[PDB]
């Protein structure tokens, strides 16, 4: 959230990060993947990025905590952190 007056160059802050570990749990093997996400990403793009990951359809999946919490989507990925940590699960 700083203001540049005059980045003709197109110089890009690399913002801090959150790491979710997703666990697909129709899957016996209970494949996880880690996420490495800006924080500011909406946590509807983590979904989307997770499901493909997994090759499943993101339409139909949905992102809960470990402890059957359902997430809104419609926060940034550094509140998620904040609220509900890192240990999330990838279900129908």
């Amino acid at each position: 959230s700083i203001i540049h007056e005059d980045n003709e160059w197109g110089i890009e802050l690399v913002m801090s990060k959150v790491s979710f570990k997703i666990t697909l749990t129709s899957d016996p093997r209970l494949p996880y993947k880690v996420l490495s996400v800006p924080e500011s990403t909406p946590f509807t793009a983590v979904l989307k990025f997770a499901a493909e990951e997994f090759k499943v359809p993101a339409a139909t999946s949905a992102i809960i905590t470990n402890d059957g919490i359902g997430i809104n989507p419609a926060q940034t990925a550094g509140n998620v952190f904040l609220k509900h940590g890192s240990e999330l699960r990838i279900i129908p």
